[PDB]
């Protein structure tokens, strides 16, 4: 589907990457999430058990999905859009060195650019956009979204 | 899917309106099943964490699922029919006044309704029926589903 | 699905009423896509043989959605929402009598109504809405839809 | 789905098998449809070219379905459940010799079955139903469904 | 769909027959899981509460998926393939007596078997192999699977 | 799903670009296709009516799925994995320039990434592969899959 036909969206950290602290990662993650729900409707909750709706996993190489991992670089991670089972589950290659900041590959901003993947928008073609192609390191301080990255969620989920 | 294909299914009470207390929204809702497991081979177990076939929830204005509310008055609920995610989700204005009784709108009866949409059944042209399209007040200790009601449940999940 | 991913959308008259002529029924349905594609980035296009995205029935009775009509009166039609299979599927209940005037039940606006759910729209609270759930004859030569009824047909397809 | 939510179904021959005339395979799927017509509300309509909701095909070993056929004897065919896409399809197994006699594999016979399952049955424990696993020859001119294949058509589509 | 889209599969034992011990039980579907994954990359993993993939029931007679069981003898149990809802579910008919040897029907064999259609696998021609059609007795100590066995479920997932 | 469940597809030619000769697409999208048949299993077949697996569709601007073209520049096209409705649809942007040559952008190398898509494929990180994220031209006389291509695509449909 294009869209989760719902508000109340939840996710839950299928495992943890050694590269990182455990509470690092929810941090990371929960603040990825924060970005999108500031500029619409939506709102997102953690959960440890039970299915939710947007699994996040760390793996590498092939994982079941048949869109395998690469190990280092190239392909940092993937995320499918709304649906049932692994619709809107983001995979994080594991065999990429996840960090809170600029050192290996920052979780934070991958998050960001995933999750948006996870609420249904598709490869934006502004370089300012966070769901550009390619990954650049931006401090999380005076990181924000492109306006061509409000006008896509807000054009599907509104506010 | 046209039905449930399963006689096991499963509810949760998302979140309560202030409306009534926590423990009247439980019975209405519970006895609105009971309703409907009383005359096919369906059961009804209410859970209170993980996915659950039947989400019930209570919420005003757009919500979500791109059938906004009205506020007070007009659309009292609406619920979906079998299926994945959404499907039998059971939905309350909560801009409409919930009540154990006649005053405002009647939860039980609403609930019946709903439920009904849940399983399957769309709008009866029969007055009596519980599924008719207007909302009208019987005590709930003389409500009873009319014959319509019976073989538009029953032609779906027998017994 | 909410809607339908593309704008170019196709329809079949799997059969005709024999109440009112074929070029008559023809005339009748394609106004009423055409109320909606005006104020739409859809284009409507219909098909004589094939799968189409939405197909137009005559019934009566049961006839295989588990929604039988319900004879002479009452329930005069109903449409599934976006989606593969019957989604999007216009039926309209044979056993009314279908007129291109004010007597018997107006094809042309119930279609209009009809199409409105094929096309993602429920129910609106509003009198003056063609997506009102009450069916009522109109000048079918100054009719045009409520404002409700572009707000919301707009907010999914926009435009 | 559990059954296909409408009466009038189509399929289409893909492809014919060389071991047979084409007016003969046309004969015996034509006479399979209407041992299943005769006791339900069901139509069945042939088309030459377009989508079918139920598509018989001659292939064999893998085909692209994950349930490779297995050269002669063995599989004879199989059929998907009511569904989009392969739902409703029936597989025939090229390898096996189809004829319109108790030589080989009988076609028409193997037809109903398969038909079984595209309208929804599965296979019946009763030795002396259609929808029983083992293929046998029987009378092809006093072929008739066994109470059990009656009970579970019925069951699905009433009449 | 063919397959599931991950290595992480989940499974919870609905309800438990009063034939065995509950840990006997538990037993019998673990080991029965654990000779899937041991020659796949797959692993599963038991849950007690809230929804899981694979979902192990007891029931008799009818049970809502349409498939109604038979009493002791005949059909003695059937799984859905991957999917929502009731897919990959695996149904165990009450009515057989379920033992951990070969008294009655064994209970680790035949879920060895049903397991293997929950995660995709169709019946096998091969008389040797557990996804054969015929139920047969073999000591657990020395059950192994056979080569179509092996190519079946590695050429769905693998390694 | 991941893989298109049946070895003959088809494809249809839902409007053309004016930037070339008719018989220059049609010529084009044939050889795209014929790149993945020739390494597989899999077999195309273009309709000029009715539903086909893959429609080819030239579009600008927001066109209904969502993913809205930039005009010329930046997204080139896009597809959808297997599946039911938009499912392996292919939507080239009548924005850009396409042409048989190294000018503007060369159709048939950018239908083959496409198709690539449109069976289920992702993204590569060789730079080698054609289904690398980045657009360049290449002698389309000596052109060829890379092994990333080769192995991916016959991981799913295999030979
Ligand atoms: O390293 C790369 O950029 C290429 C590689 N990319 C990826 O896997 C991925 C890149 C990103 C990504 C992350 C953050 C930002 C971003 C945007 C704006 N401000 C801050 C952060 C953009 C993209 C996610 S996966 C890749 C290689 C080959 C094929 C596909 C993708
Ligand atoms: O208030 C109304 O009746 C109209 C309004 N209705 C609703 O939203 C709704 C009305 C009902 C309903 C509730 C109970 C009963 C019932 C039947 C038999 N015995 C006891 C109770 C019937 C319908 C649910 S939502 C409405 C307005 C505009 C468009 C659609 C619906
Ligand atoms: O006399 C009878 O038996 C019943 C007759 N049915 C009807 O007249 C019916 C009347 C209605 C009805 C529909 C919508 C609303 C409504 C009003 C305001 N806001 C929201 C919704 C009220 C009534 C449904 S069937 C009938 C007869 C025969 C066959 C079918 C129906
Ligand atoms: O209205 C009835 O007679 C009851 C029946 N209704 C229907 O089946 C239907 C009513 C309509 C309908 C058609 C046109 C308009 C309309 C609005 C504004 N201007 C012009 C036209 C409104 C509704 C389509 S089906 C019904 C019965 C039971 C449950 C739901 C609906
Ligand atoms: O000799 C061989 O190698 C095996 C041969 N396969 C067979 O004969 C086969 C026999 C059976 C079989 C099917 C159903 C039942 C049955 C009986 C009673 N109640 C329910 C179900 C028993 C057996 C499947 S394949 C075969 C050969 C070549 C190709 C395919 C199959
Ligand atoms: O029967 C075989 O030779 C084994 C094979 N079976 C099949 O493929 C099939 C057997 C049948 C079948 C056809 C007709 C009848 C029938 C019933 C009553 N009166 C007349 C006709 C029963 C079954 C269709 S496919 C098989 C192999 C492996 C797993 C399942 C089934
Ligand atoms: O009892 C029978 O065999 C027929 C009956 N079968 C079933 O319901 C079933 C039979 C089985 C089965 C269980 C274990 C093994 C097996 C294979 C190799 N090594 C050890 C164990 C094979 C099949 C599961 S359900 C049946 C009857 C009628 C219609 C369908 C199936
Ligand atoms: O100048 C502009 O405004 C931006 C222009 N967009 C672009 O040039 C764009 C460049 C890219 C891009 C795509 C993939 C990769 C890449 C590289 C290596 N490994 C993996 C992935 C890098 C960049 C996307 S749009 C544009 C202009 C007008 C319309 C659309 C796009
Ligand atoms: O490449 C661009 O100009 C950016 C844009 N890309 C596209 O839309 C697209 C790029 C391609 C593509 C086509 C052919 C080849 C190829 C590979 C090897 N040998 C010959 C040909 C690679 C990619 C299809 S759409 C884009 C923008 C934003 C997000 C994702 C992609
Ligand atoms: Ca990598
Ligand atoms: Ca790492
Ligand atoms: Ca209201
Ligand atoms: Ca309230
Ligand atoms: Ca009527
Ligand atoms: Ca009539
Ligand atoms: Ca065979
Ligand atoms: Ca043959
Ligand atoms: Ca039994
Ligand atoms: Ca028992
Ligand atoms: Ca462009
Ligand atoms: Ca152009
Ligand atoms: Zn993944
Ligand atoms: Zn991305
Ligand atoms: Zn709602
Ligand atoms: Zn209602
Ligand atoms: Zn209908
Ligand atoms: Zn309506
Ligand atoms: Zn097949
Ligand atoms: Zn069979
Ligand atoms: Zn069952
Ligand atoms: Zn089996
Ligand atoms: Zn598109
Ligand atoms: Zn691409």
């Amino acid at each position: 589907g294009p869209v989760w036909r719902k508000h109340y969206i939840t996710y839950r950290i299928n495992n943890y990457t050694p590269d990182m602290n455990r509470e690092d990662v929810d941090y990371a993650i929960r603040k990825a999430f924060q970005v999108w729900s500031n500029v619409t409707p939506l709102k997102f909750s953690k959960i440890n058990t039970g299915m939710a709706d947007i699994l996040v996993v760390f793996a590498r190489g092939a994982h079941g999905d048949f869109h395998a991992f690469d190990g280092k670089g190239g392909i940092l991670a993937h995320a499918f859009g709304p649906g049932s089972g692994i619709g809107g589950d983001a995979h994080f290659d594991e065999d990429e060195f996840w960090t809170t900041h600029s050192g290996g590959t920052n979780l934070f901003l991958t998050a960001v650019h995933e999750i948006g993947h996870s609420l249904g928008l598709g490869h934006s073609s502004d370089p300012k956009a966070v769901m550009f192609p390619t990954y650049k390191y931006v401090d999380i301080n005076t990181f924000r979204l492109s306006a061509d990255d409000i006008r896509g969620i807000q054009s599907l989920y509104g506010d």
